[PDB]
């Protein structure tokens, strides 16, 4: 309801990427989901997520959760709680968050819009 950004864990993106906080169970909004390029393997999805202050596209989904995307329960605009995630740092220094467990709290259809005015996070 009122003040929609109050429904999101403002500051969680910075906490994850800066402080190395992996204990939080932040509530984030999905802004976009797209497949990455895969070959002979299960598909893999990349997500642009928002905590209300920042967006960040450095997220990929555990493949065990693919059905959430493919059956449309996890889609752009939905609000989700991340129950478990890990971080992998690439050779070039970029960090990637792999979402291992998450819960859809509000469906995309029940939210319907990007919440707030988040700006891209600068790693
Ligand atoms: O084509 C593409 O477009 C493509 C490609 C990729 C891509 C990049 C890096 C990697 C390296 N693989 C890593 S970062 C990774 C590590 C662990 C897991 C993991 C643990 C448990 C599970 C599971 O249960 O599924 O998965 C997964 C990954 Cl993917 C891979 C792809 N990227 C890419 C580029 C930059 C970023 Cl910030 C992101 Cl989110 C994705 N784009």
């Amino acid at each position: 309801g009122s003040h929609m950004v109050g429904q999101l864990s403002r500051g969680a993106i910075a906490a994850i990427m800066q402080k190395g906080d992996t204990n939080i169970k932040p509530i984030l909004q999905v802004i976009n989901i797209r497949p990455i390029t895969t070959g002979n393997s299960p598909p893999r999805y990349r997500l642009l997520m928002s905590d209300g202050l920042n967006t960040l596209s450095s997220f990929m989904l555990a493949t065990q959760l693919n059905p959430l995307v493919e059956e449309e329960q996890l889609s752009s605009n939905c609000v989700c709680q991340i129950h478990r995630f890990i971080v992998n740092t690439l050779k070039d220094g970029r960090r990637v968050v792999i979402l291992m467990e998450l819960e859809v709290l509000k469906s995309a259809e029940a939210v319907g819009v990007k919440i707030g005015n988040p700006v891209p996070y600068n790693e």
